[PDB]
């Protein structure tokens, strides 16, 4: 058996800003909106290698993912991430948001910086939509390395909630109801359950609840991109 070939051919390191924009408010998602309790939990994630999976669709929630989903607590997730030692480059953290939605002139969108290198060229994170039985948003294994042996300049992604598979409640404020055995992580849909706040008998996509912006802010070290990248962001 040979070691698998390297998937990322970019050189040196790159630094990114992750900014998280909530779009989940009583105005955009009126049905049973939790007017008093609504929040986003702290953001937790990391830049990492292919050898570590924080969460993935069709995967089972780790203990740390479960505690984010149910408690809004990033503490066990952060322990799990740090236990991966060299498979993780940067630990990503940003603060909780109470209430969940404000205009940008009122409150800055939470952000964090992270680094990538040839081996830790992926990024994952999650945050809990609260209150909820077990509903998060996030990205899993977003790749910052390009085929051209460079580093992506900007990624913009709109998000819908996903279900961590650990609690069977049907709406934001449902009583605790352990899902046993735990089920696979899956996205929410507009036909999950008639009491779901996202239910629409006509089906169709769920209105996005957040947008994430990932922007490159620096590169370091000799570069080996096969197309020009003359952005003046290489630090000496
Ligand atoms: C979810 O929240 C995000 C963050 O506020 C929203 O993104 C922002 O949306 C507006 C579009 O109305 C963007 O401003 C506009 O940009 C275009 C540039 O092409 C310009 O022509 C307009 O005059 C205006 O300046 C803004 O760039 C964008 N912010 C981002 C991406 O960070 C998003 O629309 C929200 N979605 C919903 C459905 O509420
Ligand atoms: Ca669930």
């Amino acid at each position: 058996t040979d070691k698998p070939i390297l998937d990322c051919c970019a050189c040196g390191t790159a630094k990114y800003r992750l900014t998280f924009y909530g779009n989940w408010s009583e105005k955009t998602h009126p049905k049973d909106y939790p007017r008093r309790a609504n929040h986003w939990s702290a953001i937790i994630g990391g830049s990492h290698s292919k050898n570590y999976v924080l969460w993935e669709y069709g995967g089972y929630a780790s203990e740390g993912v479960k505690q984010v989903a149910e408690l809004g607590s990033p503490v066990k997730m952060e322990e799990e991430i740090r236990q991966q030692s060299d498979e993780v480059l940067t630990v990503i953290k940003a603060k909780a948001q109470w209430p969940a939605w404000q205009p940008l002139n009122v409150r800055a969108a939470p952000s964090a910086e992270f680094s990538v290198d040839r081996t830790r060229h992926l990024m994952s994170f999650l945050t809990m939509m609260g209150p909820s039985p077990d509903w998060n948003v996030g990205l899993s294994a977003e790749d910052l390395c390009t085929k051209e042996c460079g580093w992506v300049q900007k990624v913009v992604q709109d998000l819908i909630p996903w279900d961590a598979g650990t609690d069977s409640g049907v709406t934001y404020e449902s009583p605790n109801k352990p899902t046993i055995p735990q089920e696979k992580i899956r996205p929410l849909t507009s036909l999950d359950h008639p009491q779901s706040p996202f239910y629409d008998p006509e089906g169709g996509s769920i209105t996005q609840v957040a947008r994430v912006v990932i922007e490159r802010i620096a590169r370091k070290g000799e570069q080996c991109n096969i197309v020009p990248d003359n952005v003046d962001d290489i630090v000496a």
